[PDB]
């Protein structure tokens, strides 16, 4: 139930600003809500499946503000600056035993869903 990328991908380079406000994993196709908090596209869509919702991150961080801290489709946008930054980070496959290495973007487009440890049962 974790849409975001396993924190294992970044390893020691793991940073808080690269994490989804919802699943707490590395941002996957990030959107930025009106309040500034980032969410994986999948995570935000799920949260907003039944309409607007209060931003849990705003609450927990004690900065909740009426109106601005409300997650809404009309005020959330693709955070391409965040996406580009995260895609440029050095990454290693999360599969315990895999040696694949490259940028997170290369992981998403070339390795994810094509991992030997996951697809080859006799590995
Ligand atoms: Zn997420
Ligand atoms: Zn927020
Ligand atoms: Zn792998």
């Amino acid at each position: 139930l974790q849409p975001g990328f396993s924190k294992t991908l970044l390893g020691t380079k793991l940073e808080a600003k690269y994490l989804c406000s919802a699943c707490r994993n590395v941002l996957r196709r990030p959107f930025q809500a009106q309040c500034g908090h980032r969410y994986c596209s999948f995570c935000l869509a799920s949260i907003l499946s039944s309409g607007p919702q209060n931003c849990a991150a705003c609450v927990h961080e004690g900065i909740y503000e009426e109106g601005i801290s409300i997650l809404e489709s009309s005020s959330a946008f693709p955070d391409n600056a965040a996406r580009r930054e995260v895609e440029s980070l050095p990454a290693v496959c999360p599969s315990d035993g895999c040696t694949w290495k490259g940028t997170l973007k290369e992981y998403e487009s070339c390795h994810e869903g094509r991992c030997p440890l996951m697809l080859l049962e006799h590995h």
